[PDB]
């Protein structure tokens, strides 16, 4: 009987480890149930009860990292009849990294399982989970220049220690009957990026030459369409301002400005620049994801969809992890940095996804979201720290999702991608994210 390997964080702190507990049994079942060898619960005894020192799989961060780490279980009859070397009372990973790394972690019952060290920072993981407070959402924090996944959070969550060691049918049905679905790994689920995506459309415009950062576009009204052929669809903005240049459009969230710049460049110039990103790519992460997509077809076949895609709507599906990877070009002078989860994995990059001038131009104008008093992220303003940010929402056809992207511009050591589902009921991502941004500005700097 070999010991299961440990999953540890970037500092060696435990994420999936082993711990000895003093657990059970070997009218009497009701007498045992009305007071607290087959273990039951962790510890003058009823008839049939006993205690023993059993080693159990333990997760220190608990629900804070449940979807990422996953849980283990007994080797089912269907599990052993699928591979080789399986004990009747063995332990196999059922989900998360406990499954994806199960081969390395279980060993052979005799060499012990190997220890896998991750990029996760436990302190960041716990902070990033604590801001949600049962709200449905996700948070992806990364080292933008190296790809390190410092945290991958999905909310709501579940207790991984009970699912692995002993959970009642009532607690499991409560987890399954949750409309928010705590078992899903929202950081790996594809969503529309929302207004935050305008950063990338802006960069693509700067490089294509059709978008001038100092050009003063005349925009009047709260809604705009190319002509009558658009029907009832309009590009809408929340505040009236004119004339609008690149910096003011990014601070005021002006879809009319970016719809016009997207129609100005055209589907070909827009797709030329989008294709340099990781659309369609399966990544090397041990997390299962559907590749990001631009639209359902190879061509928009619709000026409405072309403009809609310009500000993160339309048929865009990008997961939070893939969104973090795409947005890393602003902290690497246009170079994209793939995400890594294992700490000793080499950093993988994709050179010149956008130009260095376009990356820095966008990144500089995004300081206004935090530093200008009228900006939407002014609540997190800090005179001693350079932070660029960009809020955004995405309407799903009568619900909205809230997105917040922040970039460390003092040392380019962190990047955050936060999402709150059903933001009309659960609030924006900007309203809950300040403790996370403050925590990261002090730790990661
Ligand atoms: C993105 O650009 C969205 C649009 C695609 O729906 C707009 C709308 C929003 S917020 C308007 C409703 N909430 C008001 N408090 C913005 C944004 O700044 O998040 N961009």
């Amino acid at each position: 009987n070999a010991k299961r390997g440990e999953i540890v964080d970037r500092n060696g702190s435990g994420l999936a480890i082993n711990k000895v507990f003093d657990e059970g049994v070997v009218a009497n079942i009701k007498a045992f149930s009305d007071k607290f060898f087959v273990p039951i619960t962790v510890a003058e005894l009823p008839t049939g009860a006993a205690t023993k020192d059993t080693e159990s799989r333990y997760y220190p961060l608990g629900e804070a990292a449940a979807q990422l780490i996953g849980y283990t279980g007994t080797i089912t009859a269907e599990d052993i009849e699928k591979n080789p070397e399986l004990s009747s009372t063995g332990v196999i990973g059922k989900t998360g990294l406990e499954r994806a790394f199960d081969k390395e972690l279980r060993g052979q019952d005799k060499k012990d399982g190997q220890t896998i060290k991750l990029t996760i920072d436990s302190g960041v993981q716990q902070q990033a989970f604590a801001i949600f407070d049962k709200r449905p959402g996700s948070a992806v924090i990364t080292d933008p220049q190296k790809g390190d996944l410092l945290a991958t959070v999905s909310s709501p969550s579940y207790d991984p220690n009970k699912m692995a060691n002993g959970i009642s049918q009532k607690e499991y049905d409560a987890y399954n009957n949750n409309k928010d679905l705590p078992f899903t790994a929202r950081f790996a689920t594809g969503y529309a990026p929302g207004s935050t995506f305008k950063t990338i459309t802006g960069a693509i415009g700067l490089d294509a030459g059709t978008l001038k950062p100092d050009e003063e576009l005349e925009i009047n009204g709260l809604k705009w369409q190319k002509d009558k052929s658009w029907g009832g669809y309009f590009a809408t903005r929340v505040k009236e301002a004119s004339p609008v240049n690149l910096r003011t459009a990014l601070v005021n969230s002006d879809n009319i400005y970016f719809a016009q710049q997207t129609l100005r460049m055209g589907e070909d110039k827009f797709r030329a620049g989008l294709n340099k990103f990781i659309f369609g790519e399966e990544l090397d992460l041990p997390i299962a994801m559907t590749p990001a997509q631009i639209s359902n077809e190879d061509k928009f076949n619709s000026e409405i969809l072309l403009a809609d895609t310009g500000y993160g709507q339309g048929q865009l599906l990008i997961s939070p992890i893939q969104q973090a990877t795409m947005y890393s070009v602003f902290q690497n002078n246009g170079t994209l940095v793939y995400p890594k989860l294992v700490l000793d994995k080499e950093t993988k990059k994709k050179d010149n996804v956008i130009s260095a001038n376009a990356a820095n131009t966008i990144a500089t104008d995004l300081l206004g979201s935090v530093e200008d008093p009228s900006g939407y992220v002014y609540n997190m303003y800090n005179p001693n720290f350079s932070l660029a940010a960009k809020t955004g929402t995405a309407e799903i056809k009568g619900k909205e999702n809230s997105f917040l992207l922040t970039l460390d511009r003092s040392n380019n050591k962190f990047l955050t991608m936060i999402m709150v589902e059903n933001s009309g009921e659960n609030g924006s991502a900007t309203d809950i994210s300040k403790p996370l941004i403050d925590y990261l500005e002090a730790t990661i700097k």
